[PDB]
């Protein structure tokens, strides 16, 4: 009796985990984001292709 | 006196808290990012509408 | 003998360490993704401006 420990949650003391899951699928959602916004892009790389072809 | 037990500093230890607002924010930074950039994305699909009418 | 404590590993129970640095390299790659994103845009923006000139 004299040297003791309290309770040492370390799953609990974190709480981020949840935090790093949330994270990671949100700039999941970006990245396909980028992507959709790529799509967009590929638009204009055709519309001053051929779309222009007329002088 | 035997079995004694050190500091537990779990706010301390992790020091990765503040890192997971700052992610979180930064993404949100890219989040808009896009939005900005779908935008643009929107005057090329104008572009290539009305823009386009000319033949 | 009588209030023990177990080992506590604060560099092993988290393990999150090396998810932080990845996931902020993540959005970098979109902060760039949108960058490229970006420059289509540009084209784009040009599309519109002198390359519809033509009337």
């Amino acid at each position: 009796g004299s040297h003791t420990s309290p309770d040492v949650d370390l799953g609990d003391i974190s709480g981020i985990n949840a935090s790093v899951v949330n994270i990671q699928k949100e700039i999941d959602r970006l990245n396909e984001v980028a992507k959709n916004l790529n799509e967009s892009l590929i638009d204009l790389q055709e519309l001053g292709k051929y779309e222009q072809y007329i002088k």
